[PDB]
């Protein structure tokens, strides 16, 4: 009922996103076996919702009346996301109380396993009294190999609201553009080989092409687990070396019944057939496409919502003419889309339901489950920051192409 200082040694580091630090259970307790703990970070860059936020989520009252951030996230997933993606692939998590000492203790424990830049940006928020418990989907429900993909955005904007100068956002994906800016900022060592347009394309061959690329340059988009311990990918991690490639190949023996050296290609095909067969990407894409207008459109609607004069227009007379009702719907939908754009997918495998994949070369049958994880509510205030960042992306790409 309250996790204490002594309980902190039963949880081991699993990884983290921007918002959360995730630990896995390594103790004996039947309440916690096969679970992970999600803990919110105190951003040194940054009560539950702002005034303008409360007006935006007005429609869903259980949300606006959340005692704390944990409950907020749980309810966001439960009442907004689940109705849209379905309960089969989404899990909302359960509240648990935690002591300041537990948090303080956990934070100290995992410091030397965290990337230094992550430490530099944020620590655990020791002021929270709560945390979230979720099923660990790197366990199935024998051996279990599991694969985490963070697909990002898989479509091109179409909007009337993209500026004349910015038209390259129409041909070239956001992830591809951002890659270039990230490189410039020493955030990544080399450009990723991944193109989400392939992953979401609905073409089987392009799906396998995306998986091969994800294997190649995982960065923060690909991870593989054997029974919970990480065996590929990182934070963002560098290109897959022969060293990496061999360690992974070895870790796969037994699970993939193929000749030494041919296990990897089998595995990648296995992942591809699962993603594609499950059609789980199509439904995520429909939620992504709730960004109907692109940030270059939506931004105008935001300034109406907060009741400020629009700086983006200077000294369209079309979005500012919409009813306030409609303006909220649009911005609301923009923020949901942002959730779907930044979540990840976990596909769990175990040897053999109508849910399975066949390995043509080996004759094995693998069962699989797919779950959407890392689904965060996005603060409304970020609408201003989305526009700035988008602008920085596109201006830098145009500048790279200006150097023909
Ligand atoms: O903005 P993006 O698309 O770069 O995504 C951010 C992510 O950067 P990425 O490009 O995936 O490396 C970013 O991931 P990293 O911090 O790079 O691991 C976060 O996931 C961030 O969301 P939040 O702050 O955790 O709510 C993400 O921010 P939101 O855009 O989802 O607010
Ligand atoms: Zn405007």
């Amino acid at each position: 009922m309250i996790l204490e200082e002594k309980d902190a040694s039963d949880w081991i580091y699993r990884g983290e996103g921007g918002a959360n630090l995730v630990l896995a259970y390594a103790g004996s307790s039947p309440l916690f076996v096969g679970k992970v703990i999600r803990i919110q970070k105190a951003r040194r860059n940054d009560s539950v919702l702002t005034s303008d936020e409360q007006h935006l989520w007005r429609e869903n009252n259980e949300l606006i009346s959340s005692p704390n951030k944990e409950v907020l996230e749980q309810r966001y997933v439960q009442n907004v996301i689940i109705p849209l993606l379905g309960p089969k692939h989404v899990d909302a998590g359960v509240r648990v109380s935690v002591s300041k000492e537990f948090l303080e203790c956990v934070d100290k424990k995992v410091t030397k396993q965290r990337p230094l830049w992550r430490v530099n940006a944020a620590n655990v928020d020791t002021s929270h009294d709560s945390a979230l418990i979720l099923n660990d989907h790197s366990l199935f429900s024998g051996d279990c190999i599991s694969v985490e993909i963070k697909p990002k955005c898989g479509f091109l904007p179409t909007s009337r609201f993209i500026g004349k100068e910015n038209m390259l956002k129409t041909s070239v994906s956001r992830f591809k553009m951002h890659q270039l800016l990230k490189l410039e900022y020493i955030e990544i060592s080399e450009e990723s080989e991944y193109d989400p347009l392939d992953l979401f394309s609905g073409s089987k061959e392009r799906v396998l092409e995306a998986i091969k690329a994800l294997y190649s340059t995982p960065q923060n988009n690909f991870r593989v687990f054997l029974n919970g311990s990480l065996i590929l990918g990182g934070e963002s991690t560098g290109r897959t070396s022969p060293e990496i490639g061999y360690a992974f190949e070895d870790a796969l023996k037994g699970f993939i019944q193929s000749e030494d050296g041919h296990r990897t290609e089998c595995f990648l095909q296995l992942v591809s057939d699962a993603v594609y067969g499950s059609g789980v990407l199509d439904r995520l894409l429909e939620i992504q496409k709730l960004d109907k207008l692109d940030i270059e459109g939506a931004i105008h609607c935001y300034y109406d919502i907060i009741n400020q004069p629009c700086p983006i227009c200077k000294e369209e007379l079309s979005l500012h003419a919409l009813p306030l009702d409609e303006s909220l719907k649009i911005v609301k939908e923009y923020l949901i889309a942002a959730t779907a754009k930044d979540c990840s997918i976990m596909i769990s495998f175990q040897s053999r339901s109508g849910d399975y994949v066949s390995l043509k070369p080996t004759n094995q049958t693998f069962d699989y489950k797919v779950h959407f994880i890392d689904l965060s509510l996005k603060p409304l205030k970020r609408m201003e920051s989305y526009y700035k960042l988008d602008k920085k992306i596109i201006s830098f790409y145009n500048r790279k192409q200006k150097a023909e």
